[PDB]
């Protein structure tokens, strides 16, 4: 039990390490993009960054909204009638923010996907311009966990228990309690009664996030 403790402990850490690594690579195109933007931020100006392949091949798209309701997406994209950024949780998320964020899952209004986001407010000397976004499918998240490794899965929860990416995606924005009314694990502790493991993800911009590890239990070795 200390030799599988220690192990699920490891593979936990290595696990949070290497996805808080994918993270910040993103997190710092969309904090160069919300530089960018204050630089120029004419919409065509904002529009020619958006459209750049660093930004397109790493987002399902990526844009900018402000405070009158303007509204910039590239790859251009019709939304729904009505819709307004600033009601849409990444805008209000990197508001409340001095640093960049990311949302817990959502409804893509351009895919109707669910999605996560990474956001900045952009700010010229103080005054804030608008906030930039970028969107990541929900399975590029589960396939970008499934990835990082022995046993059984990895699933990102938040620290208040919601379940953010698992790879049974029914899980999704249920509590811990919820998908797991029977006993239900803890993030308190880093063992629970499949067993499961909680491990903190360290330095993400504004968010605490756990991995939890959840193994096969006599079938781990
Ligand atoms: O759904 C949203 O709010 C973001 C912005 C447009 C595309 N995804
Ligand atoms: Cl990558
Ligand atoms: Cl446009």
């Amino acid at each position: 039990r200390e030799d599988l403790d220690n192990y699920l402990n490891e593979m936990g850490e290595v696990t949070a390490d290497n996805i808080q690594t994918w993270l910040s690579g993103r997190i710092l195109l969309i904090e160069n993009a919300a530089q960018n933007i204050a630089i120029n931020p004419e919409p065509a100006a904002v529009a020619s960054l958006l459209e750049q392949k660093a930004l397109t091949s790493t987002f399902m798209a990526s844009y900018l909204g402000d405070a009158t309701g303007h509204f910039t997406i590239r790859p251009d994209a019709k939304m729904p009638d009505g819709f307004d950024p600033r009601v849409r949780p990444w805008y209000k998320g990197a508001e409340s923010s001095s640093t960049s964020t990311l949302t817990e899952p959502y409804i893509d209004a351009a895919t109707g996907q669910t999605i996560i986001s990474i956001a900045t407010a952009a700010k010229k000397a103080g005054q804030s311009v608008g906030v930039v976004g970028g969107d990541l499918s929900l399975q590029t998240l589960i396939n970008t966990l499934s990835a990082r490794d022995g046993m059984g899965y990895a699933f990102l929860v938040s620290a208040d228990g919601k379940i953010l990416v698992h790879p049974d995606k029914a899980l999704v924005m249920k509590s811990l309690k919820e998908a797991y009314p029977q006993d239900t694990p803890r993030i308190s502790s880093d063992f629970s009664e499949r067993i499961v493991n909680f491990t903190p993800i360290k330095g993400l911009p504004s968010v605490n996030w756990y991995i939890g590890l959840s193994v096969d239990k006599d079938k781990a070795f």
